[PDB]
């Protein structure tokens, strides 16, 4: 019910990460929501390995640089029966041959869940459960120089999204609000883009983004 969340406080969100030149978001949003439920289940919080994803997942429906799913990624922990972890599997950029190695497994997943489209349902799934991977339409240039403040798009796509990544929660601007109200967003793109990473972004404003539109996590 909370009017504020923010789950990088309870200790369940690594520092941001950096895709570089790679259609891999996918994997960092992925990696992002399952770094999360491993910490709610073990208090426990260790990085994962998003070059396992990029390498290993194919058969799961992703491909590589080229794009993918989170659903697909916590498809292929669940048939792999395991994912690396990032110092154990380090992220490169690029797509290689898979290397995977049971040994240094420090994550599993039973499943995932998608919440239904709606950013009721959105509000309530990260109260609930944690942080939550979710596709945005991030394909304009607004996006790319966002600074601060709540980021609102007029052109932007509630049912074209393009971009996975993590609703770490959600607050409001000022003191009230129907209006102005955000969700905390974690970016792969580096600390030195946006909020250190983050970006503000509006809530219940029309499904701003689609950011609603495909909502999910990893069940452990
Ligand atoms: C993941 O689960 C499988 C089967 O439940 C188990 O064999 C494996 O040891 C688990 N790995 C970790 C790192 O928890």
């Amino acid at each position: 019910a909370p009017r504020s969340v923010d789950w990088r406080e309870k200790g369940y969100v690594t520092p941001v990460k950096n895709q570089g030149q790679c259609g891999s978001a996918w994997a960092f949003s992925a990696t992002g929501a399952l770094e999360g439920q491993m910490f709610r289940k073990t208090g426990r919080l260790i990085s994962l390995s998003e070059q396992n994803l990029v390498d290993c997942s194919g058969p799961q429906g992703n491909e590589g640089c080229n794009g993918g799913l989170m659903d697909y990624a916590f498809q292929y922990v669940q048939d792999n029966g395991g994912l690396d972890s990032e110092e154990s599997y380090p992220y490169e950029a690029t797509e290689e041959s898979c290397k995977y190695n049971p040994k240094y497994s420090v994550a599993n997943d039973t499943g995932f869940v998608d919440i239904p489209k709606q950013e009721k349902a959105l509000m309530k799934a990260v109260a609930t459960v944690g942080p939550i991977s979710v596709a945005i339409d991030a394909g304009h240039e607004s996006f790319l120089f966002y600074k601060e403040g709540i980021y609102f798009e007029p052109d932007c796509s509630s049912e074209d999204m393009d971009h996975g990544v993590l609703v770490v929660g959600y607050g409001f601007e000022s003191t009230e609000s129907d209006n102005n109200k955000y969700w905390l967003v974690k970016n792969s793109w580096g600390e030195e883009w946006g909020m250190g990473g983050y970006v503000k972004m509006a809530k219940d404003r029309r499904n701003h983004c689609g950011i609603a539109s495909a909502a999910s996590y990893p069940t452990v």
